[PDB]
RNA sequence: UGGUUGUCGUCAGCUCGUGUCGUGAGAUGUUGGGUUAAGUCCCGCAACGAGCGCAACCCUUGAUCUUAGUUGCCAGCAUUCA
């Protein structure tokens, strides 16, 4: 925790005040966070996945941040998931049934190059479908495979995942975030307070949520 | 009066499903940044997708191939006014 800089909060200037209750003194400008919550609330939040896990849940990994483009890919991947790292489209949850037919079609262009229909029609209509696979394997690359609902989110800097949070908390799903000191704690069913705006933070933190889903599956 | 004629005939962009925002009329999608002859296309983006119109569909022509060689064709052979 003190290892990657998950304490380094952001500026004092641009906070949320229902956040000083993780907050542990200023520097620079800057809030730090006590890690001594952290560790407990890291706890609680091993402890719910894989409470979700044995249920046979399924998490989403929402984070199309920078800092957490590669770390919701790769750890969601290890732990058999799903993900967002592109772009969170509107009514990915909410919508669920058009991003079905999504689902589909992707799939479908992507028998239509297996069967093998890409040396039927070709000229315009090949380079189309490819161009719409290429489409459809940037923005729904990851919830290729979710069938149901996502029965959590794991997301990742909650106040440039609005929309995300927002379809979560419509349909009464959780929301396991890292939060910052400028995040509405009360959003997110289980907080996580760290610092979302470094790599080797969000990297640490994502790490374990798929460590309890792969400590289930065992 | 029917019907048929002249005469404002291309000239403009319109919408839907689901979702979302709004108490609501509404909005978004379809305001953005480029680009195109364009009612174009790509990137965006709380929207994700689609329809209509446009264009196409029908007829004609430019290249080629296959099938069909007769009453059409004669290159290469016999004839010849042909």
């Amino acid at each position: 925790l003190l290892e990657a800089g998950v304490h380094f909060g952001h500026q004092t200037r641009r906070w949320n005040p229902k956040m000083k209750r993780y907050i542990f003194t200023e520097r620079n400008g800057i809030y730090i966070i006590d890690l001594q919550k952290t560790v407990k609330k890291v706890e609680e939040a091993y402890n719910f996945t894989k409470n979700l896990a044995a249920e046979g849940g399924k998490i989403l990994f929402v984070g199309t941040k920078k800092q957490a483009q590669d770390s919701v890919k790769e750890e969601a991947q290890r732990s058999g998931m799903y993900y967002v790292n592109q772009r969170w489209l509107g009514g990915t949850l909410t919508n669920f049934e058009t991003i079905q037919k999504r689902i589909k079609r992707l799939k479908d262009i992507e028998k239509m190059q297996e069967n093998g229909t890409f040396d039927v029609l070709p000229k315009k209509e090949v380079v189309q479908l490819k161009k719409e696979l290429e489409r459809l394997e940037k923005f729904l690359g990851g919830i290729k495979d979710m069938k149901d609902l996502p029965d959590a989110l794991f997301i990742i800097d909650p106040r440039k995942e609005r929309i995300a949070v927002a379809e979560a908390r419509k349909l009464n799903i959780p929301i396991i975030g890292i939060v910052d000191t400028n995040c509405d704690p009360d959003e997110i069913d289980v907080v996580i307070p760290a610092n979302d705006d470094a790599i080797r933070a969000v990297k640490l933190l994502t790490s374990k949520m798929a460590d309890a889903i792969l400590e289930a599956k065992q």
